[PDB]
């Protein structure tokens, strides 16, 4: 098994007023996202270090009691406006894997979107302030610090691309946003159960299959363990850990509205017998988005591809997940 390249990327000057150097950080990003796919954003201001340091606080004592109560429907027949938004539970002999998703601060009763009961838009549920104090805070703030990485990263993509810098960032906006957050344990497990370990076609052991990413595009911090591959035409490459950078790609939106130009690069995770995190945030637009299609390998920049309402891409490409990978 080789390696990916996966450049490490100085996002810095995004945040900054030098046009020429964020044309810069533009062409690595163009040449990261022609190549494997994949970039390490570096310099992006966020405190990482706290995020692992929460982030693990609340998995190790939330209680099973918690856990029912704050649980998705997909586990809870009680809760059926939770699609998105609660605890993932582990089912222990079988699935190791467990996570808390939640979305957009800003989707609360007030909220139109809400009031009309448009999927993918929910309220978000929390656990009991003190019994996790600071937890919910932490994660509300933690949203906005990431959606600011994202809108700076947005810019670079669309310089990338041959556009203005707010082509993309123009529909990332805080009050109406889908992007989310998951905060995913994946644990230590002695014996580890093989039930919770799938075999690929080439022999690999993986927790999640290969799978295209739903997004526009997807940031995403996990600790330093290493487990993630992206195919390439040589194979499953494995990509290296960087617990400080942000890996960062494209999602199959992405590869929509370029015409493939920018293509979602098709990853899995393998197996490790490792106490670990992986804290994503799905790069997603608002319900009603939509951005034209064009083709920067075309002289005249024209697509046939149709405008695709993001919303309902959104509602779409998570339940198809679901059932070519399984409830996560
Ligand atoms: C590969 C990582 C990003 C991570 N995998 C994942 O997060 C996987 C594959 S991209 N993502 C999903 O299943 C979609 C979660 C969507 C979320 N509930 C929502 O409603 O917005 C892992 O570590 O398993
Ligand atoms: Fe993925």
């Amino acid at each position: 098994v080789s390696k990916a390249n996966v450049p490490k990327i100085d996002v810095s000057p995004l945040f900054g007023d030098d046009q020429a150097a964020k044309m810069r950080v533009a062409q690595q990003i163009d040449a990261a996202s022609r190549d494997t796919g994949f970039f390490y954003a570096v310099n992006h201001g966020i405190n990482v270090q706290r995020l692992s340091q929460k982030t693990k606080e609340f998995h190790m004592s939330i209680t099973p009691e918690e856990k029912w109560d704050l649980a998705i429907r997909a586990y809870n027949k009680e809760h059926q406006d939770q699609v998105r938004a609660g605890y993932y539970l582990s089912i222990p002999g079988k699935k190791a894997v467990e996570s808390f998703c939640y979305l957009n601060p800003n989707f609360t009763p007030d909220h139109p979107r809400i009031q009309a009961k448009t999927p993918t838009h929910e309220v978000n549920v929390w656990p009991d302030e003190t019994k996790h104090p600071g937890f919910q805070d932490f994660a509300e703030q933690y949203y906005w610090d990431v959606f600011g990485l994202s809108s700076a990263l947005l810019k670079g993509y669309a310089l990338a691309l041959g556009k203005e810098e707010n082509f993309f960032a123009r529909h990332f906006k805080p009050d109406d946003t889908l992007a989310s957050v998951v905060l995913i344990r994946y644990p230590y497990l002695d014996p580890y159960p093989e039930a919770a370990i799938k075999t690929a076609a080439d022999g690999t052991k993986l927790s999640f299959e290969w799978h295209e990413d739903v997004s526009l595009i997807t940031v995403l911090y996990q600790s330093n363990v290493q487990n993630l591959q992206v195919e390439t035409a040589a194979g499953y490459q494995d990509i290296e850990a960087d617990d400080t950078g942000y890996l960062i790609n494209c999602g199959s939106y992405m590869a929509h509205l370029t015409n493939n130009y920018y293509k979602a690069p098709i990853d899995r995770v393998k197996w490790v017998n490792a106490e670990r995190q992986s804290l994503p945030f799905f790069v997603n637009l608002g319900y009603d988005s939509v951005i034209d299609p064009f083709d920067p390998r075309e002289p005249n920049g024209k697509s046939d591809r149709e405008p695709l309402s993001y919303g309902d891409y959104l509602q779409n490409g998570l339940v198809s997940l679901i059932n070519k990978n399984g409830q996560t």
